[PDB]
């Protein structure tokens, strides 16, 4: 509705100060009140009026050059023709974000104490709210949600229902129980943040390319962002931020370097993206600011992401204070992360970070971590590294004293791809740094691809214990023969298992000078301890003169001797031969 | 193209009724044929002969009183420049709906009767249509596609692939035969509806903030709904109908209460959309008006969903009369169904109903209804109100006369989580109330976690029949001890059943003064019917004087004696320990 | 956008308006629009190309605009409409191979060392001109360098740069493949920025594509309508990251190929939320045979719904064997579709059958994993009786060929599969060896099958070649009838290390105080590929007066076992009761 130009923009690359039109501060701020000094670009000073006019702006192609951020607080709206509509930080840009956005935090009266999965909170007295309105309830207790870090603190986003007298029902189920002696409500102030079609050339100086905090659904759309610095884009505090369409590229300056984060957020995400970050393409977390909550609810769909393989890290993030998140329908280069409680990747092919391992873990509160149905491929090996390909705590504290729920460690289906392991290698890692609750694990119809294997799980105990509700290996495809089910050690050794069936057909001849005759049977794989085995035999009636009893002896983890013995112990009288039907499992769950 | 303001709105938040500019309603009427009287807005007036024009419009920032819904026949195309394009209809409002599209159903000649799934369609005269059109077989006899509800008619929408004199194939195979004689035909002539970046405020007058009523493709997108009244966006026999990136909030007014509802539509669906209502925020269904067919092939991707947990009912729905849809990658907070015929919901997280429940099913017509992948929550316990946590007419009418094809249930990995149950609960449950098809269940690869529970399947007949071709439970995670399989009656006990493996290993000593040793076993889970066991004795051959032949004896469906017999019934000579290796499962299909 | 058509006096009235409507000569054309080529060009078409031609972004107001040539640029085109309602339209008079098309450019870059697949560096011959963002091909000119089985099936692929520091440039993702350095060459992707948003293009039967993009990074595509009856409603040629979004595409074809969009050697984006037609392959991939025709790869078909003429006997949902790590995700796809070149996976597809009655048919396949993850696939037919399986890897076609250099994993993961016209005859899914050596695995696992009449699961042939597979494995499918065959499987499928599935039951029976053992026959409800592993054990009955008795079956076989209970030293029972012998058949090799 409004164009930088009305408010007396240039916009042709170069730079612009206001000294060039105007002869004084005070005729300059006749004209921009908000204009600092007379060194400020033309470029700059226009748009920022443009925004503070209070109308929607629309950026016509151009290459708008400026040394301050563009900023409001309450409503913020950008619309431009596209990737020529170009905002560019000057080398002269002071500020924390080139284009940024701020609403408030507006104290509510306390509440009761509320349980989980409520939908009903009690006011201390009148709350200003309506049906419709956000609110967060916030914990500043340091580590209230987990206590993997001092900012992880409690509380959530609430979406009004109706408000009767002081009791307010809510939209949706509460994520977590709150003392009200512990917890600080406020209401989500904001107005309309709508940026798109625009392209932000940050540079090198400012933190983030774009921020919006504290907004209810703020959109940004069809925009391209470039920067070497902290964040291509940063939502904090938000509630439903939707980011869709974009292309984000951040080459970091040797920070945190992300491409998209979102701190603190619960509802949206980001969807049909391109990202690329040095550290983390996407990611979330937070701060430690007022209202820093635990991330919920944020779906990252239909990106594509890529980051510095030689940075060591994980490409796709979520830190220890999501709960509840998800990647689906995404192409990951540079390995993904399980952190916090219920994350899952879903439909996600998802390469290796340069150790080798394609999933790795951190700061685990509990819950269930899911890869559910993943194309995953590697083309190193972990293991000299001490980590698994799907990794939870194999050289770093990841179960520990903070790991306080019990964990569900799920892979079912997909494919993993895996040519350079050695006979070392292990596909999944789990080690006990301090945790005392049952850690799960259903590995479970996925089709492998490997050269040389070690072993399906390695399952070990540096401190802490663990009494499993189950340890499951099944249905799983392109295992070589020679490998280790799971290694196990402590409580996952006497956890209820179930594992692979194996089994075959084996012929023997009785001689009529011995009552029994054995063979030898090695298992295509190891079990974790001699499994349950049983022998039948086919195909011959009476041996000359005794059926004879199938029994197997010994038996261990590794192997068996089959064998027919006439059940009284005299000599079969005919040398004939006989099929020994056997097999192998363990099914205690 | 056009704007309000160029046919003379305000758009102040503020009511400006005609009477404030013309003295007399003819002078009004010379401005604007359509005026009623002169206490209708100018707003309004200027809104709609906007839209009169047959040029796009553009709504400018602006809040813009109405008393009158804006309305038009076969085109209508709005965009604003988002959030802060408000239409408001003011407290005098008279109408159905705020904005408002209708196409037409023209008459097409009578057909030859036609199989499902053929691509060739006989008219008995020359059909006004070319390639890409688009018309509806419709039944108008009442309940022709299912007979749970008179207004769910038969029927379908076909997009025209080529035309030979009067011999029209079409470009996807027919879902369903028709007799010729029992249909009428109709031609959709629509033009362009697109409405974009706005947002109604509905209040509590208009039944719909929006309606798009027979239409090829209309397009909404970007827009913001709030409405107390029948439905936010109401798609009505709309071929492509596609609904994206919208937030959509009903706070209902005690009836149907829908946030998006697409009612007899093919194709299409809704994406990235956030939306609330009181009882569903997105529905599928009809009406009972010319057309009505069923819902087909339309798409709900990418969205989350809540209602008011207090109305009791589902927050995802389809009615009986959908064939063919689903939900995929939605978060859906307060329920979901299956309803109608091949139904799905993939890669969803669903949490709990009030009831405890989270998926539950109604007017079942049968065919093949899947949770595939999913993550299911609930906090509560449906078994109290003879519900399954999955249900399948727990307690209500459901698999009825009504039911006329065979039904497959299908639940495909993905995790439930449901700490709060009874040992008295069952997980998933369905009970016959007067249906005679086979009802199938595969309930395979989920990982669950629970406290308490009583059973995986309840499988119940008040009336009716079936003969299954398969009732299967495998490869679950996370059964506690003592839980029972399936309690199966009547039909559902005598299908093909495949159940999981338990087994052991199981120490025993012989004694010199009997013939046998016996050792009682109880399984971990109980199984419909007695399972098929085997034994076999290991890690010892002679003991003394005898092998002896390992049996069960007895066996039945909660456990099993082990037995160590000599054949010959002779006493063992030496007192040595035996491991007898026993397995039991249930494998019939 | 910033100019219009009407400013360079466009009418868009849906009339034609030849330039001599408005000047005398065409000198006199020619200083408004200086490349009118004659005096009978449109005016609709001079003006929006001399929008197009002044380099600010082209709004399209409502209106239906006349053209008889494609409206093109080099390196950028920006055109926003309002809508359907906005109307391009190829006059009968038109020529030209593009309604609208965009062309960027590769510029050669200096060779490489050769490097590794996996790699993230590459070494350059001296100094390139790129920085941190830019594209660039690696490009094999050697035919079939990436696949046999098609000429143009070339090797190479698209990098983004990270860093450089002197002569060495580092990417952003690892190579898929390797090269020998002193076989490609490498070109920078020089354009601009191509953006289409919001018109509908009535495109006729003349031009060859509705639109054109090739060799462009990002262009975008979105909110379009395309009508068209040729050869490709929308074609992206050597493009990075194309999206086309929200857009419906229609392809009437003129017996050719006939696409609706297709990807030809692009790398990264994709379709996603399209409603489209093609008389053939309503989206495709594949290429041309011209300098920088890689493989295509990471692109990837999203929540479309997609249709074809199921009379043209094809599948609609298509990839070319010159694809690699490209999937179709939540699609609804009518008419069938195909699995081509290497990794390639459906995922929450619903896909019905193609005329012959299969769903999924291949050809031309690399090696590597082919994926139907949790499917849901329905045939109205029955695609026996033209040698192919529901789900066909060279059934009655050459697709297992000495051109399949890489071990095959085929992995069918779930979903459903309705099928109710087959007959006794008919099987799932049919692998034909047609002059391969590698290893054929197959994955058959967790699908809930609808039927009426079956003969088998699987069918595993050999006409040439030979091959060891790592597995064979069918497990955990619900709803196959009594009376199917598992596996007929010959050659090296039959020595295949097997899984499948365990069947069982109780069966009852009485001794004779006349004879020392009481047998029963069993016969499988699934017949085995060979002898399954077979266990019975005596239940509910100790002695049968004097003896237990020692269970057994002789024989076995493929198809079932005779159960028995024999005295161990051949003494008669001396009692006649009953007794249970527990049985039970699988196969366990992997
Ligand atoms: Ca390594
Ligand atoms: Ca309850
Ligand atoms: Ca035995
Ligand atoms: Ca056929
Ligand atoms: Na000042
Ligand atoms: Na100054
Ligand atoms: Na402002
Ligand atoms: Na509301
Ligand atoms: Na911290
Ligand atoms: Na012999
Ligand atoms: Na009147
Ligand atoms: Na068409
Ligand atoms: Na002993
Ligand atoms: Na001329
Ligand atoms: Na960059
Ligand atoms: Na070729
Ligand atoms: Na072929
Ligand atoms: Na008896």
């Amino acid at each position: 509705r409004v164009t930088p130009a009305q408010f007396g923009a240039v916009g042709d690359g170069a730079s612009h100060p206001l000294s060039e039109r105007y002869a004084t501060l005070a005729e300059a701020q006749t004209v921009y009140p908000h204009a600092v000094a007379l060194s400020d670009e033309i470029d700059w000073a226009a748009l920022q009026a443009a925004v503070d006019s209070g109308a929607p702006v629309h950026i016509p192609s151009g290459d708008y050059q400026i040394n301050r951020g563009i900023s409001s607080t309450g409503s913020l709206q950008i619309a431009g023709d596209g990737a020529t509509s170009i905002i560019r930080p000057t080398a002269a840009f002071t500020g924390t974000s080139v284009l940024s956005c701020v609403g408030s935090l507006v104290a509510l009266p306390n509440i009761s104490s509320v349980s989980a999965g409520s939908l009903t909170i009690d006011f201390a007295s009148t709350p200003n709210l309506v049906a419709g309105d956000v609110f967060i309830i916030y914990n500043p207790t340091d580590s209230s949600f987990s206590g993997f870090r001092t900012s992880y603190r409690a509380g959530e986003f609430c979406e009004v229902r109706a408000v009767s007298g002081n009791t307010v029902t809510i939209r949706s189920a509460l994520y977590a129980a709150y003392d009200g002696a512990t917890v600080a409500i406020y209401k989500v102030v904001s107005g309309v943040v709508d940026i798109a079609s625009i392209q932000i050339v940050g540079g090198t100086v400012p933190m983030n390319g774009l921020l919006v905090e504290a907004v209810v659904s703020p959109r940004v759309d069809d925009v391209t962002v470039t920067l070497a610095n902290n964040a291509g884009v940063y939502f904090a505090r938000c509630y439903d931020a939707k980011i869709t369409n974009s292309n984000i590229s951040n080459i970091g300056d040797g920070g945190d370097d992300y491409g998209i984060i979102f701190g603190n957020c619960h509802d949206g995400g980001a969807d049909n993206c391109k990202v690329y970050a040095r550290r983390h393409a996407i990611a979330t977390g937070g701060d430690a600011e007022v209202g820093c909550v635990p991330v919920r609810n944020v779906r990252m769909r239909n990106c594509t992401l890529r980051n510095d393989i030689t940075s060591g890290t994980h490409c796709a993030d979520f830190h220890g204070n999501a709960e509840d998140c998800s990647y689906e329908n995404c192409t990951i280069y540079g390995g993904a992360t399980w952190q916090g409680k219920d994350i899952s990747y879903r439909h996600c092919t998802i390469t290796n970070a340069s150790g080798g391992w394609i999933v790795i873990s951190a700061e685990i509160l509990g819950g269930t971590f899911l890869l559910d149905q993943c194309t995953l491929y590697t083309t190193g090996d972990p293991q000299p590294g001490n980590r698994g390909v799907i990794d939870v705590g194999g050289n770093s504290a990841v179960l520990t004293t903070n790991t306080t729920q019990p964990c569900n460690f799920l892979i079912q289906g997909g494919s993993l791809r895996a040519p350079s392991l050695s006979t070392s290698s292990y596909l999944l890692r789990a080690r006990l740094e301090g945790s005392t609750v049952p850690v799960n694990i259903q590995y479970s119809g996925q089709a492998i691809d490997v050269g040389s294997l070690g072993k399906v799980l390695q399952l070990d105990i540096t401190s802490g214990s663990t009494s499993p509700e189950y340890l499951i290996v099944e249905n799983l495809a392109g295992l070589p023969s020679g490998i280790t089910l799971a290694s196990a050690a402590g409580g996952f050794a006497s956890a209820p298992m179930r594992m692979p069936v194996l089994g075959g057909r084996v012929q023997v001849t009785t001689a009529t000078n011995a009552s029994s005759v054995t063979a030898p049977v090695t298992f295509r794989y190891i079990y974790p301890k001699a499994p349950t085995v049983q022998v039948t035999k086919t195909d011959r009636s009476y041996a000359g003169n005794r059926v004879g009893v199938a029994i197997a002896n010994p038996t261990s983890a590794s192997g068996a001797t089959l064998g027919l013995f006439t059940d009284d112990g005299t000599n079969f009288s005919s040398a004939v031969t006989n099929q020994l039907n056997w097999q192998a499992g363990i099914y205690e769950v």
